[PDB]
């Protein structure tokens, strides 16, 4: 016979910062929706000894009419509303009317009460708000308006903050083993769990107002900057240029830029190159070389950015000058097999594991794929892409001993026991190199540093960083486009953090190092929000020159 099932929607689960700060949350109101032809077949059971409180009353006498008019009167006190008006609303064709748009949980509650179910049911309403506004907006996402993630974290994590619909089936036609009206079978809704990021709701908020404050002071077409944990693999901060509200078509219209954007890492890419001969033992960190400012091989001519004369450079010291031609020299006897492996092992050309939505895996071809050019352009940055946090993560091996972790977004998921599960990402950590190798490649980073610091400093800390520029997609009227990205390690002497920043096309005094700078505000406040110890003097520098 006839049978009618109401969804029980269960309400979405929280985002929240690493320290529990709420950054979305839906708010519970619901519209309040009625069955006109079920009303209109409505009879209004009478009080008595055998119904005990399974029946209708009002002021503790029988409803006294039957149909739309008696479910009217039902609902008129617990609504607020007019009676003749409900009357009317409920005396229409079909099954579906408005009711009351935007009540509370109690009314929904109270309306449970009068014993109309199947006839009268509510609709949670999906709501989405984000108390921080455009604090990290595209990097949330958004919901549609079902209550959907479709952007962000919101849909990345939607599972988990969606939880699973319940419903009651009510019998509401004669089938003659259950009065019309009695719920035969119900299933709870379980509501949504919540979401704990990594991120920290001050780091994000101080790391995307230095990229506004930079945007005023060196006008670069866009700028991203991240923050990484180096003992965790924790993202504490993921931040764009851009302004956008939490929710909003335009957050939800594509990724943050920090999540999508690829480019060549130019000369920091080095790092990974020569960690890599180090630990093949094909040269010592301390190994002396002749660098002419340019060299031919098999045919091919290659540059350093500057005119130099025949520098007596270590291979410390090539790191430190970004010298394509040291490189290139130093690298001779690396096969393209060891450089495609020390470059991928890395984790370049691989997913973060991060699942964040609009993110790539970033591009590098197979060795055999290589010409006699990029052979060596792969030495120095060039000719394979990646996005920022697989730099990040990329630099981060070396300031944590040679071991790369997955990175990590989501902290913990609490369920509606109120259980906090911690998550860990998928995939483990893996040697990259020795801890010898990468002590080494940290000393030459904390030297590639000091060479700018006459306008790169953290007052008090030591640094290992590293900086390189690519040509990008040209925009703006620039005929050739580039970025600026910088990475530091922060302390040098008790790796904390890894700060890397990218900006396009930035303008200024600084030029093509301007990225630089920046990971330096951003330091001096980490350093100072976490109060950390300040470094110890520099002992053990391996020469740069000889």
């Amino acid at each position: 016979s006839r049978t009618t099932t109401v969804t029980l929607k269960a309400r979405r689960g929280k985002i929240m910062d690493t320290n529990g700060a709420i950054l979305a949350q839906s708010v519970e109101r619901y519209t309040i929706i009625g069955n006109p032809e079920q009303a209109q077949a409505f009879i209004p059971t009478t009080c008595t000894k055998q119904t005990g409180s399974n029946c209708h009353q009002i002021n503790g006498k029988p409803v006294g009419v039957t149909g739309a008019a008696a479910v009217a009167r039902l609902l008129a006190p617990v609504l607020g509303m007019d009676a003749t008006e409900l009357g009317a609303k409920l005396s229409i064709s079909g099954q579906y009317v408005v009711l009351k748009k935007d009540v509370t949980p109690a009314v929904k509650r109270k309306i449970s009460k009068l014993n109309l179910g199947g006839i009268v049911y509510a609709e949670l309403s999906n709501e989405r708000l984000y108390s921080n506004g455009t604090l990290m907006g595209s990097l949330l996402g958004g919901v549609d308006a079902d209550g959907k993630g479709v952007a962000g974290i919101e849909q990345m994590e939607n599972k988990t903050l969606t939880g699973r619909d319940g419903y009651q089936v009510y019998q509401q036609g004669n089938s003659g083993v259950e009065i019309p009206g009695t719920m035969t079978e119900s299933k709870d809704a379980v509501n949504g769990s919540d979401v704990t990021l990594t991120i920290d709701r001050d780091v994000q908020w101080y790391t995307e107002k230095v990229l506004s404050d930079s945007e005023n002071k060196y006008h670069s077409a866009w700028g991203i900057a991240m923050v990484q944990d180096v003992q965790s693999g924790d993202i504490l901060a993921l931040a764009d240029s851009d302004t956008t509200e939490a929710g909003s078509d335009q957050a939800k219209m594509g990724a943050s830029r920090a999540v999508s954007e690829t480019f060549e890492p130019g000369s920091i890419g080095k790092v990974l190159a020569m960690s890599g001969m180090l630990q093949l033992g094909l040269h010592k960190i301390d190994d002396k070389f002749t660098v002419p400012n340019t060299v031919t091989v098999e045919g091919q001519t290659y540059k350093d950015a500057v005119d130099h004369g025949n520098e007596h450079w270590t291979l410390a010291g090539i790191l430190e000058q970004s010298s394509n031609v040291g490189m290139v020299i130093a690298g001779d006897k690396m096969t393209n097999e060891q450089r495609y492996n020390f470059i991928s092992k890395f984790g370049i050309g691989q997913a973060t594991g991060l699942n964040l939505p609009g993110e790539s895996e970033g591009v590098l071809h197979p060795s055999d794929s290589w010409d006699r050019r990029t052979r060596n352009t792969v030495l120095f940055g060039q000719g394979y892409t990646v996005n920022v946090m697989q730099l990040t993560n990329a630099i981060s091996v070396i300031a944590n001993k040679g071991v790369k972790k997955p990175q990590r977004i989501i902290k913990s998921i609490t369920d509606t026991a109120g259980h906090v599960e911690e998550q860990q990402s998928k995939g483990e950590a893996t040697r990259v190199i020795d801890e010898s190798v990468a002590s080494q490649m940290l000393n030459a980073m904390e030297s590639s540093a000091e060479h700018y610091n006459t306008f790169v400093k953290v007052d008090g800390y030591r640094m290992a960083a590293k900086s390189g520029t690519a040509e990008v997609a040209g925009a703006n009227g620039q005929l050739t486009s580039i970025i600026s990205d910088y990475s530091t390690i922060i302390p040098a002497d008790n790796p904390r953090f890894v700060i890397t920043v990218v900006l396009k096309d930035p303008q200024g005094s600084f030029g093509g190092l301007t990225a630089g700078p920046v990971t330096a505000e951003i330091g001096e406040f980490l350093m100072q929000k976490y109060e950390v110890p300040a470094s110890s003097p520099r002992t053990d520098a391996i020469p740069v020159n000889w």
